[PDB]
């Protein structure tokens, strides 16, 4: 750039991107001689589904293909390479550098937010695992488009503050992880998008997986739809730069099955860590089914996001990983329970609850 | 509570209805085959040349009692119900009981508002009314009406278009007010008996409570009932609930002169881009140019209608999802009705 009159987290991507091509070309992968994946790909066209599917089997890519178009007004088919508005599954993203900043021992999850963020003063103290598991009683959070960063996002939820009848219950709020993102900048001292992809984006070698703005993956990223009135029409993202941690995240839904699988074959953390992480649920330290954002459930482990327009799902466990992208607004997990549940046959034991994991 | 006390008394002391689908018809047989294979839950009704040739349900009325979906399914119609609410305006216009152009001031005295907003202005959605946010305290539409007076009119959008279920809220009770007597009461009297729709209710009704569809939405955590917790409020702009059948025989019967003469059926149901109906939206539905439209989305339901002068395709849809695609496959693809209907600017005869 030049002048400089940009957040810390434009300022490292434009300069990350200086030189950076556009990224590798991906193909499809689609064996329609293994009976399971003929009988998805067959259900994904006959139900119109609009969007990308990745289906890995214990690791590997068994399936990777995209379905009708990624802009339909310029005629730009789906295809592996189409990145999409992964909404709030980028908490999980947030919930990883949360984790791996506990191990640095920069943060404790017990501790209040006033103790890292000394300016997010509130009615009562917030520890951050209240915000983790939103259970904060932060009334939700409003955007606007007068927001130009992420401080200004998390000074706007500051003002509004508590919600008293709230406190101390469940509440989904993308303001919670917009609050935790901007503690990961504090504590850190560095950019949001700094240290995804110091910390998780590059290790893992998550090549097709992208910041809404970035340059050499305009190409790929895709619209989302929603039918209201007057035909199909493109939901454009107007927010995304207040968003960082909660949802301004692009993938392919190869990148984030590769993701996921490195993660239980323990690469970002051990496995004292890392199984837990995943798989605990019902205990003191992982009361509930959502932790770091995503969830561990009895027969399976579930990311979602729903953001202008788009779905991206993901269901696992220790065999397939399941990642379903829809870019037309629509039940997207009527169709990867399907999959997961009836073609795959996976409703099945695989988390415990209350058992204290090893 | 006029509503409730005209349907109490009505209801004081519904038929089954059978499955209708022909597998040896190819065209149905590939409408049911798509249904089943995309995992639909709801119901499907279609009409040819005003027969009934394809009735079915697919998936679960309430899953937690186990009940399938049936023809007898009722589902919740919501904004579709502005039609009902259309048809009632559009009748008082021809017992020369109100006019279209004039305000509401005249026809509701107590609905005060900084500009005049004509009765046509609410019709077609561009009032300027804040868009209407509702609340679990109103416990009917008068208390609706006098919240939407309270706040107002929102410069900038004074006269240009905005969706609004308060305007077909206001335009109820205009209805109620020209007329002395309950929406309820002049729904049934003057459309729901004439027009003999027998599986078609307003929420709260006693004998087709059995049959109201369960709404349902998996946000996050499962799949979740959506209760509609605000429909005594929402007389006319949708707390109604339907068969697909019902919906069918109510358009059939419309499209057949059988609520008005072919002079006023005609342009209400055909002209738009024209003085008189400048937009394709007109009293509570859609005339575009290879079909005419209705839509309502209301607590975890889809209710949507494509049709032309052949079909009639009425989809309802209990999991929210996208019915739109669904529809549409059915009426351009598979039965090929992507076709001229309307033309946009023509005065219609």
């Amino acid at each position: 750039h030049k002048e400089t009159k940009l957040s810390d987290n434009e300022k490292y991507l434009v300069d990350r991107n200086k030189e950076k091509v556009a990224p590798s070309k991906l193909k499809e992968v689609y064996n329609s001689k293994d009976p399971k994946y003929k009988k998805i790909d067959k259900y994904l066209q006959s139900s119109l589904f609009n969007g990308s599917v990745a289906i890995y089997e214990n690791g590997k890519l068994k399936m990777s293909k995209g379905y009708g178009y990624q802009d339909f007004e310029k005629g730009i088919k789906n295809t592996p390479n189409t990145m999409f508005l992964i909404g709030s599954a980028q908490k999980f993203s947030t919930g990883l550098l949360l984790k791996q900043l506990e191990e640095e021992h920069k943060i404790n999850i017990n501790d209040p937010v006033s103790k890292y963020l000394p300016w997010f003063k509130t009615s009562k103290p917030i520890p951050l695992k209240d915000l983790m598991l939103h259970q904060s009683g932060l009334y939700k959070y409003k955007s606007s488009k007068d927001y130009k960063n992420l401080d200004q996002a998390v000074k706007a939820i500051q003002k509004r503050g508590i919600d008293p009848k709230k406190y101390k219950k469940h509440m989904y709020n993308d303001g919670n992880y917009l609050v935790l993102a901007k503690v990961i900048e504090e504590v850190t001292g560095k950019s949001y998008a700094e240290n995804y992809y110091t910390k998780i984006g590059d290790p893992l070698k998550l090549q097709h997986t992208a910041f809404y703005d970035e340059q050499p993956f305009k190409k790929y990223l895709a619209k989302g739809y929603a039918y209201n009135s007057t035909g199909l029409s493109f939901l454009r993202p107007n927010i995304l730069d207040q968003y960082y941690g909660a949802g301004n995240l692009y993938m392919t839904p190869t990148d984030m099955g590769k993701l996921i699988t490195q993660i239980q074959q323990y690469k970002l953390f051990s496995p004292k860590i890392t199984n837990p992480l995943l798989h605990e649920f019902g205990t003191k330290q992982y009361p509930d089914e959502y932790r770091y954002g995503f969830y561990a459930k009895p027969t399976l482990n579930r990311l979602n996001g729903g953001f202008f327009g788009q779905v991206f799902t993901v269901y696992y466990n220790d065999k397939y990983v399941v990642v379903l992208a829809l870019n037309v607004k629509g039940n997207n997990e009527v169709r990867i329970k399907h999959i997961y549940n009836d073609i795959l046959k996976q409703n099945k034991p695989y988390n415990t609850k209350g058992v204290i994991v090893q």
